[PDB]
């Protein structure tokens, strides 16, 4: 399904790797997405209280999982059920960024 | 959830990164299982049809999703719902291969 692979290491973190399903979920093609920060996929009636939670949960460098509007290419806007989760090498520092994204309203429960 | 990627420009394509959903299904550690081939979840009861199938996939460089016996690292059987994509560069040159794992 929907994943992506930030670099917290470059300049603001940018997404480094997106799978298909994550393409197919935000009508992106993998071009313009790499490269970038994900909060592109931010717009108007996105909770900024959720966007604060998000930047906490990465300035501690710990996993977490929140529900935020978001926006496909095309304007469409949908809830995404996002989880992050931090990665350190082996002598415990953080390489990388994982984050698994869901359609919220095709996963309710 | 589970998801490992590999490069396939090294040598015996190697995972190069392993979420923890992949590390708690294997039972393996994430230390256990980079630079290493994805084969090694493979054992005796696993269906070689399905390995030959995997590989055919991977040298003709299309996804495929398929169902094996794989094992954890204390010896534990599951059917392993796997499906692999292949990835290209934007000049079209394979650079990765991911693999999202299921317990079937
Ligand atoms: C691995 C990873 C995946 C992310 N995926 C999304 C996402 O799908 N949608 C979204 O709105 N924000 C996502 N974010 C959060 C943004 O990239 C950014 O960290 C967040 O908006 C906080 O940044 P800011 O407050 O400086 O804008 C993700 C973050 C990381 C680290
Ligand atoms: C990204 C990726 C993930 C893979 N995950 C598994 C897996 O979880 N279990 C498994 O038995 N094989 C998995 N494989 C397949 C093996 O790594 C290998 O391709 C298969 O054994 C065929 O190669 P071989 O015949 O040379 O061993 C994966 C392959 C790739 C490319």
């Amino acid at each position: 399904k929907n994943f992506v692979i930030t670099d917290p290491r470059l300049p603001d973190n940018p997404i480094i790797f997106a799978s298909d399903g994550f393409l197919e979920l935000t009508e992106y093609s993998r071009e313009e997405i790499l490269g970038r920060n994900a909060r592109f996929l931010q717009g108007p009636e996105t909770d900024q209280a959720t966007v604060q939670k998000i930047r906490d949960a990465i300035r501690d460098q710990r996993e977490t999982t929140v529900q935020l509007i978001n926006y496909t290419k095309s304007g469409k806007k949908f809830w995404n059920l996002l989880h992050l989760q931090p990665v350190r090498d082996q002598k415990g520092e953080l390489q990388y960024f994982y984050g698994v994204q869901l359609d919220g309203s095709d996963h309710v429960l």
